[PDB]
């Protein structure tokens, strides 16, 4: 996509959780399952505003647990509204995709970090297993229930959410990817 993000409908991922989602990068929370999405697909940098990752749903979908390679099951699949970036400068771990190294430390070319604050981390991953493999696909936002919070600023957006799946611009990717 423009400035050369990564902004695939579907593929592979890696997922984990994170508290405190009150201050998104987009700029506006929602009341239903959220997250973050790495800075090479979120399509914007730390501080740059709202990608065009902003208010898009997607279909996530635990398949393999890193730390127990014989755990098959169960996983779940649930729909998250992304509001949020997760940085290369905060998490190289599992959000450190860059244009000279796409994918994680773990192998995976996109990482959703789903936020605790609205239930969504605890309706995907089992207690005891809070770092999973999977795959995602973009889906038509009448999956998610919930409804969006207030702009935090002037420049917040979660248009992505009305939008066709990428390739497509809604919010708009801002500046370079990280390199």
């Amino acid at each position: 996509a423009t400035g050369g993000y990564v902004q695939n409908p579907s593929g592979s991922a890696s997922f984990t959780m994170y508290s405190g989602c009150g201050s998104p990068a987009c700029g506006e929370t929602a009341s239903g399952y959220t997250a973050a999405m790495n800075q090479l697909s979120f399509g914007a940098g730390p501080g740059a505003g709202a990608g065009d990752a902003c208010g898009r749903c997607f279909a996530l979908t635990g398949t393999a647990d890193p730390y127990s390679p014989s755990y098959t099951g169960p996983f779940h699949t649930i729909v998250v509204k992304v509001t949020d970036l997760c940085p290369v400068a905060g998490n190289q771990e599992w959000c450190g995709q860059t244009t000279s190294n796409p994918n994680n430390q773990h192998g995976e070319p996109v990482h959703f970090d789903i936020c605790e604050d609205t239930g969504g981390a605890g309706a995907f991953f089992p207690s005891g297993h809070g770092a999973l493999t999977g795959t995602y696909r973009e889906v038509s936002c009448s999956q998610w229930s919930g409804s969006d919070g207030s702009p935090l600023w002037t420049g917040a957006c979660l248009s992505g959410e009305s939008a066709a799946n990428w390739p497509s611009t809604a919010c708009g990717n801002k500046g370079t990817a990280p390199s």
